[PDB]
């Protein structure tokens, strides 16, 4: 049902085409600023409401320059609405499909910025396992923004261990995945492909790949580390960072750390909340450190998105 959520959005256009989740362009009423409202049907997800949940609570706990933002989680007796970052240009999908392939440099940049995410991930103990293009969004100022749940799909993507329900290290799995997204980001397509999923999965499993004329030999050497089919000998997050490959064209490693963490509550914003809500400060930072991800929780993440864009924190 929609009668809360509308009490709290003004729904613009539909953006995001999908089978279980439609995605929607919104206005905040209180602040005025655009979101993207991801709309999932309980009963179309089925037995996966348990692990779409986990991973909701997972996102509720990443805060970083690279990943989609999360402001509002709204339940109702049919539906769950993801209030989320716009970011409107796009998937990377899309994007390396309308280039054909990136050139070396741009997919350094590119690919800089997913290490950042997924390394981020990794150290608040998380792994992604579904690292591909239809979930890295753009922002306005094209930089990526790692999401989830974006529609063999995926199987392209897996690192065989995963492919055969073993034992394994999300890490691990997400490096695996990163070397695929390198190849396609060089290339403009999949190093293992085939028209079923056991000559697929036998490709996956032998590890073999064409290198195209075009790939540099240090693309090469990269590709080789992070495409290993036994995880034990894949290149590790740590070597990654550093790598020579990728300090190419920018000698520093990549900046992973999160650049906007939440360490004390910003008082502009909490002082904004107090006048409108008729709270005193105390009793209003109270309320905001409970962290429901409920319309106080979205009121206040976008009120500190309006401050870091030097707007007035105001209220409408
Ligand atoms: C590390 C990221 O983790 C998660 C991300 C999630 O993202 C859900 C989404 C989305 C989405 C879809 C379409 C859009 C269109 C335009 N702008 C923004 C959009 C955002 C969900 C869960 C997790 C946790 N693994």
């Amino acid at each position: 049902d929609y009668d809360e959520l509308l009490k709290y959005y003004e729904l613009h256009e539909t953006i995001g085409t999908g089978g279980f989740a439609k995605v929607k362009l919104a206005c905040h009423i209180l602040t005025g600023e655009m979101v993207a409202i991801k709309i999932m049907d309980k009963n179309t997800l089925g037995s996966d409401l348990p692990r779409i949940k986990t991973e909701i609570e997972a996102l509720k706990n990443l805060r970083h320059q690279h990943i989609c933002q999360l402001y509002h989680v709204l339940e109702t007796a049919n539906k769950i609405f993801m209030v989320l970052e716009y970011c409107p240009g796009g998937e990377l999908f899309d994007y390396i499909i309308s280039q054909d392939r990136l050139s070396e440099e741009e997919t350094r940049v590119v690919f800089r910025q997913i290490v950042s995410a997924v390394a981020y991930v990794h150290s608040q103990g998380y792994a992604h396992r579904d690292l591909k293009p239809e979930n890295l969004l753009f922002d306005e100022y094209h930089k990526l923004k790692l999401i989830d749940f974006g529609l063999c799909g995926s199987l392209a993507y897996a690192a065989p261990e995963l492919i055969q329900g073993k034992s394994y290290l999300g890490s691990e799995a997400d490096v695996w995945s990163m070397g695929i997204l390198l190849y396609v980001l060089m290339c403009g397509f999949l190093p293992f492909d085939d028209d079923t999923a056991a000559a697929l999965v036998a490709k996956i499993m032998r590890g073999k790949y064409d290198v195209p004329k075009w790939l540099s030999p240090s693309s090469i050497l990269l590709l080789q580390q992070m495409l290993q089919v036994d995880p034990k000998k894949r290149i590790s997050m740590k070597n990654l960072l550093n790598h020579p490959w990728i300090m190419q064209d920018y000698n520093y490693p990549v900046e992973w750390q999160s650049k906007n963490p939440f360490i004390h509550l910003d008082d502009d914003c909490v002082t904004e909340l107090s006048v409108h809500h008729r709270n005193n400060r105390q009793t209003m930072e109270d309320l905001i450190s409970l962290w429901q991800y409920d319309h106080l929780t979205a009121t206040y993440l976008l009120l500190l998105a309006k401050k870091a864009r030097g707007k007035p924190v105001r209220l409408r």
